[PDB]
């Protein structure tokens, strides 16, 4: 299924995009990730209306409270991304 | 129950966020974790109202001597954060 | 076989570069790997052509939503560099 | 007993931190924390005023060759602090 | 026997720097190693002539692509440096 | 016994710090250790003469290539200290 990221920098900004991406609609949290100079990144998995809606609701959020650097949504994943990420 | 969160740079001022939080109310410290580029988070939970007051005090104080870069009051994190955060 | 290699400014815009890589042509994502300061590598093996045509689209895409880096094809690594990426 | 934490820039800056604390007044180095970004903390416990007195002569001698970024003294963590950093 | 070691930001211009050593002389890749910071470091070891060309030609190809921070040929390094790297 | 400690910039830079530490006087390479940003520092043992002889050497060299960012000498370090560094 689709795939929704924020990447922030912090991690209570991450937070509150996974927490606003996780009520906003059914979604599961994979999880997060960081590759160092602050950049935090979540990670939710779901059909893709319910994963857009997610990641709008998400940035909406965790800019009101920080900095969103990126938002994304892969609505179909190759194969191999979906083995990487979970 | 609730979550509070400061996000700090550096570790010391931090530590002064994290000793203020639990002084000021009646939270349980969860932990500490950094994401690099300086930034530092710790996190407590406890009810809304303490954990509101404790993130004014850690907020207070962590600024009092470095650099407070967020802070947060979650007052019911979806289930799927706190799996995450503990 | 050949060796493409996507450099990205944060984890989503490689995730990007690493999805778009696998769709565009017949190449095997090996993995992603992170060197501090937000950069992030994604990297895939496949004949030239294939692994020419993967970053072309890989960084197409990847520039779309963040910043990419460095891209690179070696079509034939040291024997060495293959034994070290794998 | 008390904290007194010096945080600094670079590593050796922070080694002599630690060095004259401890050489200062009767306090038992706990350790040093890095949380990237060169910031990296020296950790002692003691009497409050044996740690007052460190941290004096902790920062006076790391200013001397480097940045001291942060320095605290807590004379009483709440038990969940003395919990994290030991 | 020497010592060749080429230093860059990002991963991607440190294996060409990589490969185009190996290719160049009679050298064996002993890894890479980053510091952070996105500094990268790729180090190979053979006799000095044979490192000498491979440091200058990995330095050449690397920069093509990328920025190459520090190179250096060691033609004996201290046994205890000849420990720490492999 | 005394401690030698030249922080660098950049792995390679420290490298030849160390290189340069050992050749010059009867020290013996402890390690080194990054704590992000690039800051590399490398640790020698010795006798104070010995050890500030090293250093001073170490810097000329790395300095020659790179950036050394601190030295110290601590002629004889607390105990705590000798304990946390080996």
């Amino acid at each position: 299924d689709a795939l929704g990221l924020i990447e922030t920098k912090g991690l209570v900004a991450c937070i509150e995009a996974a927490d606003a991406m996780c009520k906003a609609a059914n979604v599961e949290l994979i999880g997060y990730e960081n590759v160092g100079s602050g950049l935090v990144t979540a990670m939710v998995k779901g059909d893709v209306g319910a994963v857009k809606a997610a990641v709008d609701s998400g940035v909406e959020s965790a800019q009101r409270i920080g900095e969103v650097v990126t938002s994304l949504v892969i609505a179909r994943p190759h194969n191999d991304i979906s083995k990487i990420v979970a």
